[PDB]
């Protein structure tokens, strides 16, 4: 089998992407957050806290005939930008694009923090990390990636993401009319339960490649990419007026900047990050500082090529025996 959903930005910044899901019997379509960095599916819900509910579309799992409570099974996640949600679970029928899994759990949110209510466009999370990250407890419970896997033509997932422009997600194929050249692949550790992975180094704008090893990891889940502080001092001292602000929490520059491009290497290969996929807009309506799409991990404890690096390229999730990544320009 295999499935083909179209991944829209939720708002003129690309701050992250919706993908249409179709949950229970009859259909109820949800619009998730795809997260390569995590392994909770998890909804905005009828059993979730009425307060904390503001415009998402909500799971009703009593209007599903397919729906059953995991019986005794609670979840409860914190995200690296300090967001969490808690509350209990069901298994049902889960769609993405014409792919099907029966009896995947779908974890009901009883409680979300403020920034998930806020936010309008997103109605849950799905996640596509290693299902060793699912936080259902007692039972682990496995990701929507790890239950289709073997009915699927090939043990993969692809992201393609769009830079200001809807994007695709497709399980088990890879489409060669997507992108350009080869794909290069590379190792990955999941001792962490991520897509961890290790670039080979990294250029700014028309300058040289410089070699250095950089581990990270492929979120679809964040945002912007995160690198070490040297790394990411070379980019911005290349754009007059950019500083680091603790005042805003990260690096910020002239909106009347031109950005250079960043490079970063898998193996051999190359990925070039166009400049304007690294502006951010104004910190503030109207301001003239614009806020930078490259950042430190310092204090993360890990580096992270989020969004603004995965967008750039055909990302390959290669879930054979062994897991790899693929990247491919496009």
């Amino acid at each position: 089998s295999t499935g083909s959903a179209t991944t829209t930005p939720i708002d003129s910044l690309d701050d992250a992407y919706i993908t249409p899901v179709q949950i229970g019997t009859p259909a109820q379509t949800l619009n998730l957050d795809f997260d390569t960095g995590s392994s909770d599916l998890w909804v905005f819900s009828s059993e979730t806290t009425a307060s904390e509910v503001d415009g998402q579309t909500i799971y009703t799992p009593s209007k599903s005939t397919t729906a059953k409570l995991l019986s005794g099974a609670t979840w409860s996640i914190s995200y690296g930008d300090g967001s969490s949600s808690s509350g209990d679970v069901y298994t049902d029928t889960v769609s993405v694009g014409g792919l099907t899994v029966t009896g995947q759990a779908v974890e009901s949110a009883k409680k979300v923090s403020s920034s998930f209510t806020e936010d309008s466009t997103i109605d849950g999370l799905l996640g596509l990390a290693f299902s060793t990250l699912n936080t259902v407890s007692p039972t682990q419970q496995k990701t929507f990636f790890d239950n289709a896997k073997a009915s699927l033509d090939s043990p993969v997932f692809t992201a393609d993401l769009g830079y200001h422009a809807p994007g695709t997600y497709n399980f088990g194929f890879i489409d060669t009319t997507a992108y350009t050249g080869s794909i290069t692949y590379t190792a990955v550790s999941t001792k962490q339960g991520f897509w961890e992975w290790t670039s080979t180094g990294y250029a700014v704008g028309s300058g040289t490649f410089k070699s250095t090893s950089i581990d990270g990891i492929a979120d679809t889940g964040t945002t912007l990419l995160y690198l070490p502080a040297t790394v990411v001092s070379a980019y911005w001292a290349q754009v007059s007026g950019a500083k680091s602000s603790s005042s805003v929490g990260g690096y910020v520059f002239p909106c009347s900047a031109t950005l250079p491009s960043f490079t970063f290497g898998v193996g051999s290969a190359r990925i070039v990050i166009p400049g304007d996929y690294i502006d951010f807009g104004p910190i503030s309506t109207g301001s003239s500082s614009c806020f930078g799409g490259i950042q430190s991990s310092a204090g993360i404890g890990i580096n992270i090529f989020g969004d603004v690096a995965l967008k750039a390229a055909f990302v390959v999730f290669n879930g054979a025996t062994t897991p790899t990544l693929g990247f491919a320009s496009k």
